[PDB]
């Protein structure tokens, strides 16, 4: 019999959980709280005509993919920014409070939708329009598609004119400085053949931020949308890192420091959110937990359940090149937050792409629920899962926080102290609503693979809880279903045994 103690103190360690950590990039079968228009296809997206380029993902084709995939009505295909306005309209219609729109910085955007761009047509060429951050002339709501340029501030002006600025209820709240710059030369060689330099990235980031904030001073700028650890450390061995990086532990610090320096010179904050992508490198059973992982591989599933610990747990060392060679940078969230505190205090943190794999397996659901609990507890500002609607358990993990009862019930927005005696077999997160502990929310995860786990709860609260309603998902179904309520609570203590591999949301009142 596995027994674990859970101790919660509703008056301790209270901190707000950002509402935007429960987002997605794709259209999911889940209630989400943030939507990001980003990824490879957005680097070469031309807001003037909606064309974009697949890059290495598909023979460097310039076409109407984003219009098609975004479900844009054919009659709006030639309307400026229809890909983005359709994207934001959909988010608003689903009551999503945060929309993050990627702006273009690699240098050029698709001039047409004529198909493959040859290597001989590498920008500049008739296949491309050059991006300029500031128009330096009056904006138009009907951009000129005949000239050689596409302006980012004019694009933002079009959106602000239609939705109001970021401080308003319908405004687009954030903009990203492109996508995975250290991979521009790999993913988009026809646009940016040379490996990006640290100097180039900073210059573009500062220039684009200034351009955007002149139009919408309330919009938040996200950057650099780094693809993974190697970019966090050296911007993928950037050509000038040997000189630019002198004195810096990693590129993350250089980026924060230079953006703060530019902001100090300009007189306003130019970087609002440090933005990175985190696809776990954790392995189990001889394979990575994401990207082609086999759900039948039990060791991989078990590794998936523990992988979230790399985000926060100093005692956890995963099986990966990062766990082996980069221990000085783990756990990763504390290291990123420490860098922010040292080089640009006040900057927020966002994980704009991530996927723990096993999306259609209970372990993908439990790991997803664990990751969201960690994001909330450690202060992440915004997060957006990358993956499609076929990841039913990942979606259950999100709904466990955003809509656990099918009628809008959600996890509390204020994190409170909640400790477990065994962080390997379980995870537990607690929250209240605002400053009120009348209702105490608990996400309880049993990672035990083949046996139930008995949890002895001890709660310190100003309220005396009498019932705990429960909603959960497990191997029987990714549908979240209400379970028998917990009713024998004595002086805020109770015992609750959870079956193996089950994710629960308990609501005490
Ligand atoms: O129009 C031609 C052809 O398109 C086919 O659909 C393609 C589309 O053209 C292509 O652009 C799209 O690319 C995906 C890519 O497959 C995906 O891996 C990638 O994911 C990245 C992301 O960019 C992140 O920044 C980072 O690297 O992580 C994630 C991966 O976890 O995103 C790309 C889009 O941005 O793929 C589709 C499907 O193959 C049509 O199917 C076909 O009918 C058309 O003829
Ligand atoms: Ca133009
Ligand atoms: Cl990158
Ligand atoms: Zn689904």
């Amino acid at each position: 019999a596995k027994v674990v103690d859970i101790r919660i103190d509703t008056s301790a360690e209270r901190k707000p959980i950002s509402p935007y950590i429960y987002g997605s990039n794709q259209e999911l079968d889940a209630t989400v709280t943030a939507k990001r228009f980003g990824g490879n296809r957005t680097t070469g997206y031309n807001w003037e005509n909606n064309f974009s380029n697949a890059g290495s993902d598909w023979l460097h084709y310039s076409d109407t993919y984003l219009l098609e995939d975004g479900g844009v009505p054919k009659g709006e295909w030639s309307t400026p920014a229809s890909v983005v306005t359709t994207f934001h309209d959909k988010a608003l219609s689903k009551n999503v409070p945060y929309t993050l729109i990627t702006l273009q910085a690699a240098g050029y955007v698709s001039a047409d939708g004529n198909g493959p761009v040859s290597q001989e047509e590498t920008a500049p060429s008739s296949r491309w329009k050059e991006v300029k951050f500031e128009k330096g002339a009056p904006f138009s709501l009907t951009p000129d598609t005949e000239d050689d340029y596409v302006y980012m501030d004019e694009f933002v002006n079009y959106l602000v004119n239609k939705y109001g600025n970021a401080s308003t209820p319908t405004g687009i709240k954030g903009y990203s400085i492109d996508n995975e710059p250290a991979l521009w030369s790999h993913t988009h060689p026809r646009i940016h053949p040379d490996n990006v330099t640290a100097k180039e990235l900073i210059e573009k980031s500062v220039a684009l931020s200034k351009a955007v904030k002149k139009v919408d001073p309330y919009a938040e700028i996200f950057g650099p949308a780094l693809y993974g650890f190697a970019a966090y450390e050296t911007l993928q061995s950037a050509p000038d890192w040997g000189t630019e990086g002198e004195g810096y532990r990693w590129f993350i610090d250089y980026y924060l420091d230079k953006m703060k320096k530019a902001s100090d010179e300009e007189g306003k904050r130019l970087l609002d959110v440090l933005d990175v992508h985190w696809y776990p490198e954790a392995r189990g059973g001889g394979e990575r937990i994401c990207f082609g992982a086999d759900p039948r591989n039990i060791e991989t599933n078990k590794a998936r359940l523990q992988a979230p610990r790399t985000l926060w747990d100093p005692t956890y060392i995963e099986d990966s090149w990062i766990g082996q060679w980069k221990k000085d940078f783990l756990p990763i969230l504390p290291n990123l937050l420490d860098s922010i505190e040292k080089y640009y205090p006040g900057t927020k943190l966002a994980i704009t792409e991530y996927d723990y794999g096993g999306g259609n397996h209970i372990t993908g659901g439990i790991a997803q629920a664990d990751v969201l609990g960690i994001f909330g507890k450690y202060g992440v500002y915004l997060a957006t899962f990358w993956g499609d609607a076929s990841n039913n358990y990942t979606e259950a993990g999100i709904n466990l926080y955003t809509n656990y009862d099918g009628k809008g019930g959600k996890f509390g927005d204020t994190s409170v102290k909640c400790e477990t005696s065994d962080i390997e077999v379980s995870s537990a997160y607690a929250s209240i609503v605002g400053e009120d502990d009348s209702k105490l929310h608990i996400i309880l995860l049993n990672k035990n693979y083949d046996q139930p786990t008995t949890f002895n709860f001890s709660i310190d609260s100003s309220k005396n809880y009498t019932i705990g309603n429960v909603w959960a998902f497990d191997r029987g179904s990714s549908n979240i279903t209400q379970r028998t309520p917990i009713v024998n609570i004595k002086d805020n203590t109770f015992t609750y045994t959870v079956p193996a591999l089950t994710a629960c949301h308990i609501v005490l009142e």
